[PDB]
């Protein structure tokens, strides 16, 4: 690799709930300048927030790759779905993003003129909040609504900027996109979009008020009756016995995004990672692992055949923990697996449903975690 998922840096700090994260003006205004400043980037800089979210799907291209390196066992997207490696490759998809969305904060925070040292620790402190859409199906206006928001300006006054979490604007529409007839004319990336191919935010925020009960309910026993990996990772082929699954559960917040009248680009495996609210998604959708982790502890990744097909393994592969999750390497010369994955203190983050239980024994963990899932995704409306 040419740019290795090392992960942020900074100790193992907490991605934050995004109702709190957009509370805190250091790490909000560090997220709203940072943001802009990949999303700003020359599309063919790999560090950059296209070729970021290009990893998931379109463009069918090699990501950080040296220059002889083997062709690809297979021409589509980087991102595993339907299959066992799911959960882990998404794992340290959102590592390399929260990695290089960092490395943007720091260069931020020394335009900073006034508390340059608060800024710098902030940006060390800075993770990929997460959207509790089991508990809050509804998120913050700043996530959704706000074309303005306020942020802390570099001299310390407060200013409104334009909001990047909304959308992407492509520049330019990648020559990748010709074929599909709605996504090649889409200026920026669109959410819930109506027969005019209009955005339509109004009806989002509808069509989540209503599907916030059952996705609750979805979410609980997802996380509560999962004893197999097989029946939790994956989905496929959509069938019953995998219906409880990570992913299963998973695949109701991209169809709410973006499918509107037509399907806007949450709801295509291949233009879901160039919307902004894709990373907040999978931040929740890994601490949904974290948390399953807390009540099966043992229970990883077990062998499973590829079924869709991936740029990393073509359809009928068989796959394991010892797998390579390609694009992401630990180092220059070695691939990441999902085995030392059960471990996101290695990612230098965590979440904050463990802080009273630091250090604690698995047993205590378990039945703490558990009073948090039934007390949260257990009981009535918010
Ligand atoms: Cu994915
Ligand atoms: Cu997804
Ligand atoms: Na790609």
């Amino acid at each position: 690799s040419l740019l290795a998922t090392v992960g942020p840096t900074g100790g193992v700090k907490n991605r934050l709930d995004i109702v709190d994260f957009v509370r805190d003006e250091k790490f909000f205004t560090l997220y709203i300048r940072a943001l802009q400043a990949i999303q700003d980037k020359d599309q063919s800089d790999y560090s950059s927030f296209f070729q970021l979210s290009g990893i998931h799907g379109l463009p069918f291209t090699p990501w950080a790759k040296p220059k002889d390196t083997p062709t690809v066992p297979y021409e589509s997207g980087y991102c595993t779905h339907s299959q066992v490696l799911f959960p882990t490759w998404h794992r340290v998809y959102v590592s390399i993003y929260e990695q290089i969305l960092q490395e943007a904060a720091k260069g931020i925070a020394k335009k900073f003129t006034v508390h340059k040292k608060e800024w710098a620790q902030a940006a060390e402190d800075l993770r990929q909040p997460y959207w509790d859409t089991g508990f809050a199906l509804v998120p913050p206006d700043e996530i959704i609504k706000l074309e303005q928001v306020k942020i802390t300006n570099y001299d310390g006054t407060k200013i409104t900027v334009r909001n990047p979490i909304l959308r992407y604007s492509f520049h330019p529409i990648d020559p990748s996109f010709n074929g599909y007839p709605n996504f090649d004319t889409w200026k920026t990336t669109v959410r819930n979009p109506d027969a005019d191919k209009k955005e339509n935010i109004p009806a989002l925020i509808g069509k989540l008020d209503l599907e916030a009960d059952s996705t609750r309910e979805k979410t609980y026993n997802m996380l509560k009756f999962n004893a197999n990996w097989e029946a939790f990772s994956n989905h496929g082929e959509f069938d019953d016995t995998h219906a409880n699954s990570l992913e299963a559960v998973h695949d109701d917040i991209h169809g709410f995004v973006g499918r509107g009248a037509i399907r806007g680009h949450m709801t295509h495996a291949l233009f879901a990672a160039f919307d902004p609210i894709f990373w907040l998604h999978h931040s929740n959708v890994d601490r949904h692992l974290s948390l399953w982790q807390a009540l099966y502890p043992g229970v990883w990744v077990t062998q499973g055949p590829e079924r869709e097909g991936s740029m990393g393994f073509a359809p009928g592969t068989e796959l394991n923990k010892d797998s390579a999750l390609e694009p992401f390497y630990e180092t220059e010369d070695k691939p990441w697996t999902s085995v030392p994955l059960t471990d996101t203190a290695l990612l230098n983050y965590s979440y904050p449903d463990f802080d009273k239980v630091k250090g604690g024994t698995p047993d205590l963990v378990r039945d703490y975690i558990n009073d948090h899932i039934d007390r949260r995704y257990g009981i009535k409306k918010s």
